């Protein structure tokens, strides 16, 4: 009987907090902006049937409307999932992305859509953070192997040279100094050191901004 | 009963002031125009429901029409949000963006449209500065860590040369000069300086230009 | 009752005087023809509601038809702005940009359209000049700072070397020669000099050529 | 009579576990996302007639409805293969891929679809690992041949130099040192070590993600 | 009443005479065929209202039909402008550009169209030279500045090495040679010579070619 | 009467065995995956009239339906060929390649489609091995000529050097060693070595995988 | 009454004779096959109204049909021009270029079409030869100027070096040796020579081949 | 009456014999596969009227049907040219090219279709051989001129080094030895030999493959 509508877009750099420069850090090591990628997760969370189901189940609004009939309670749940409607923008006609939520009173429509948007955002950020951890750890592992191969090339160059000099200053000298490492090696080594520190995983960042924040509707549907 | 019309297009370099040259500065480090991206935020602010809500709330126009009934004051707020109509252009057709505003008199429709355009532009600039602020800060920490790693590499190379000389002037010469630094270190350091100064926040800047300025309507709607 | 028509296209190189080589100068420092860009602004001026309004207000033709009533006078002005009709070309079809002006006599239709085309073109020129002035200024600021960072880089290196020669002739050599400047720095210094002269802003230049010049129509509309 | 629904999309990077780093490691040697290619396999598995057939064969649900007549049991299996329906998504219109499974009860339709999705996904992972195992193997054979050839090139140069210099320190050294090897050879050598260790096959991995997870339907079909 | 037809297409290399080598020369400095650009100007001239108007004014066919009454003559001139009809081609359907000219006799229709075509081509060839002359001058100025700057760099390095020596034969020595100029300065220098001489403006050249030459119609329209 | 159906897709890397790493080896020498290419030939074989005809002639099913009349037996053969129908997949609609086979009993439809799919696969495998054997022959001939050209160049340079020296250590020196061969020569020598071994031509490999395996139809057509 | 058809295609390399290697030589100096380019001129000639006109005027067949009435003779000429019909290929659906010719008897239709095709081909060759001759001149001139700038650079370097030395052997060296020319200069000098010889212009080459040669029709149109 | 059908596609590398390696040899100098280009020509030969006409004239089938009258035998030939129908494929729908041949008996339709396809293939191969010859020949001329020039460059250098030497050991060195020659020269020379040897001509090769071999029709059209 009453609805709120939100219209959203990509979050700003500031909103992404610690997430932004670590995802850029990783990118400028691997080779659609971070804020787009982040938004894409949000938009997926917002439209997801699962996201809508999990939201309602953790709501007082829903819980208070149960009657203890397994089957009427499942249908109520299904109705409520169908009362959150996401419409993908098409940007050919300046139509932005929007979500609408239907409920039985006006303050409920406003409060619940704001809460849903936050819920969708928190799930998105948790997820983008999962992906960051398993991109950081993977790049750490990859970098460890490269540095390890570099040690093993160096040592094999050292051993060849070691052999060749035996067959008296240069033997002892080379034997006390070890394998000869280039700048490439020393650079990768320092990069490992920051990588080994591990990412900062802050769960609080926002994953969208509002072009239209929900408000108490003034008339019924 | 009376409506004003405006027609906008993207700003120019001068319209953008200190923001332009700060934005290009940061693009020349991470390696569509700056004014296209300015205008895109402007158009977004212009169409925005939030922008319209907040414009009216700050208006003597809306305030003098308040009766102190909260429900009715909210309904009037909504009716006036719907009195500002944004119309996207289409470049296949060569139609520019245009915004309309309805009010109770001709002079009001004109002045209110001029204020609302200026209000939207100012919101766009603030947002653009916010982005800049936050991207500059990201880049600054990025550069800060790159120089640090640069210092650790030099220190590793130095220790190695320090052990290799132990195993007598060259020792004392090295023991006193510290680690050697490449041109790239000094250039980054000088780049860190200017970054540390931080950007010039100009809140002055226009984010659109008029092709058609609001004037007084000649007849009612 | 009577109308003229103009058909336009982009200005020739000669028609831009000094504006051309200067815009070229600035183009070939950062890495659609200059004449295309110029014509772009002209076309935008020619179609603008503001340009038509300002044109008529400045015309004796309009002034002689005023009756001293504010409303009647604003209606007449609005009617006149609508009497200048720009039709964008379809260059798939060899249809070019064209402009029609309706008036009450044949000589008026012709003289006015001529004056209108020149009025629009003058506004385009002034604006292309504000852009130029603001593009040169930005470039000069970026150049100064680059050179300044270059001097700070040479200074850090000098001090480092200085401090390294200490721990005797070559100390005095270094002490009297100052920092070492690369060719790149010297090129930047001379480029800077020409930039500090600052652009010549000739307001004259023309911003379109005629494919069809207005003439006195031989019959009524 | 009862039906469950699921909607899927491509898995994420950490959903792929060990598979992703290994496949990325291979692509880096021989110089469309890994998740895209994983999802493509998943989708092929989910739609596959063979996969449906083999899923019902291993199901207690099917097995408890067999009567031990080979014709009647083959007819039932057929009815049940046709009771899993894959419905291809459509990029043009933001429709995602989806699958429906029909069964004799509501709990069955839920459990079974969950089991089918997991079953199709384990088959996709088995397949991807198989591809990895085989591609990695060819890579390894290739690499061996390359190293072999580099050693035949170095031996040829050795003999030529050996023979040349005869016609005595340099002779005897040459005799002691063996062929000379460049950096690329030790680099390949070190790489060959890691290919020999063989890829670690993560058999646990997920090849899709849920947008909509099966639930017990509320009413009959 | 009596009409004639021409069909044209782009001119060939030899067709452009001495204009072609000149345009290629300038193009090989800053870094659609020259013949494409030329045809485009021809087609533009052929179709232009101004071109048709000026053609008829300069015609004996028109002058002999003037009655010495300004209005009656301008009406006749207008009817003649409309008696020349450009029909743009479409290169989707292998249709070439054609042009029709209607006149009071078959001989006239033939001669006039031939004259009109030659007139349009000559106006195009003047416009092309003009562009050349101006693009060329702009390039010389640019080139003058470039060399000028090269000398300021050369002098700065001179004065710095002069100062470095002061603080002996090598002094006086450097004092006699002057600044050291690289290969590139002398190259620019010799190019500047060929730029100063100025382009050759062949006024001779053709800007189109006939696929169908005008002939006397056999009958009336 | 009864029909079976198969749906197929590109073979895995594994099913290509020794063929894959050999097609790859040839691919890196000259400068769509190998498995796509393999599948392409399979699909060609599956749909070919010749392949269907050759298949049935080689079948007891056909031989047992012969009556010893040339006309009746040719007509029967033609009816069989028309009983194997191939439908190219439309990948945009997630519909894959499928082949259907009609026959007189359900077990016959199943077993013959299996044999037929295997028949076509084996024709594809032998064909791909003929392309291999001959691509290799082509590469091997070219390599030999390149090497021979290299020998004849070093010979020319040798003789040039030989005359010049005569006209005395280095004379007998040059005489005793021979023409000077660079590393690129030696790399080509080894590459030729491995080319002379010649490819392995395993006819055994598989050239499709099933997404739908033929099964006994449960009902007539 | 009767008609022949020919179908053509681009000429072979061989049919182009001496023209081919010369156009290739000018191609490899200016940094769409030659035979394609030649055929493009052929097809232009073949379709051309002027070509059909000039052909008929030069034919006994037309000359013999003249009656000495201008009007009747011109109408007959026009009628015969329209009896040569060219239809452009559509290469998407394997329809090649063709030309049809109508005449009053079957032998005439064959003979005249073979003549017309030969006539069109000869005009094509003559034109391509003019194109060539003018390209080879444009090129000779450019090389002449290039070599002359080179001469003047070397002289400037010589003069500068000559002076510096004055403030005794190597002076008299410089005196007698002259300016120092690079390999580039000498290569360009030798190219200049082959250019001065001038192209060969055999006007005999064929500019099409036939896929369908005209023949005597076996029935009336 | 009766007809046969053949379906064809592009040949495979082995089917091109000695032609492939030769065409690729020329191709790797000059800076669609060879089998595509081979196939392009077969298809043209197959569909060609000339090819169909000449095929029939050389057939016992046609000869035995001639009656010794020119008009009657020409009408027969024509009927038979129209009895070979080529049908291009459309690969959007996976349709291959196919050719049908009609005749008075079944055995004739089969044998004639087989002979016609081979006839067309033979013509294609001859044409491709001719192209290869011409292209080879031209390229030899080219290289002959390129070596000629290379010698003239070295000769000019020799003369200059000679003259500078004049104003005595090295004078006799240079006076005895000869002009100096770069690697490029000897490599070109070695290439010139293999070019002089000339191309090997397979008059043998196959220029298509069968997807459907003509067979005896079982029934009429």
């Amino acid at each position: 009987e009453w609805s709120s509508t939100a219209i959203t877009d990509r979050p700003t750099v500031n909103m992404l907090g610690g997430y932004y420069s670590q995802q850029q850090f990783l990118r400028n090591l691997d080779v659609p902006s971070v804020m787009d990628e982040a938004y894409k997760e949000f938009v997926m969370q917002l439209a997801s049937w699962d996201t809508r189901r999990e939201f309602w189940l953790q709501t007082d609004y829903y819980k208070q409307r149960m009657v203890g009939n397994s089957k009427a309670d499942a249908a109520l749940l299904d109705e409520m999932i169908n009362n959150i409607q996401f419409i993908p923008g098409d940007f050919t006609r300046a139509v932005n992305d929007s979500v609408k939520l239907i409920a039985e009173t006006a303050p409920d429509a406003n409060n619940l859509l704001r809460q849903y948007v936050a819920f969708a955002s928190q799930r998105a950020a948790s997820h983008l953070n999962d992906e960051l951890k398993g991109a950081w750890a993977a790049r750490t592992i990859q970098m460890k192997a490269q540095v390890k191969r570099q040690e093993e090339v160096a040592k094999a160059i050292y051993d060849r040279r070691m052999n060749s000099i035996e067959q008296q200053a240069r033997l002892e000298n080379l034997q006390a100094v070890g394998p000869a490492f280039d700048l490439d090696y020393d650079q990768n080594r320092a990069m490992l050191n920051t990588l080994n520190v591990g990412p900062t995983l802050d769960p609080r960042f926002q994953t969208y901004r509002y072009l239209r924040t929900p408000e108490e509707p003034v008339k019924r549907d």
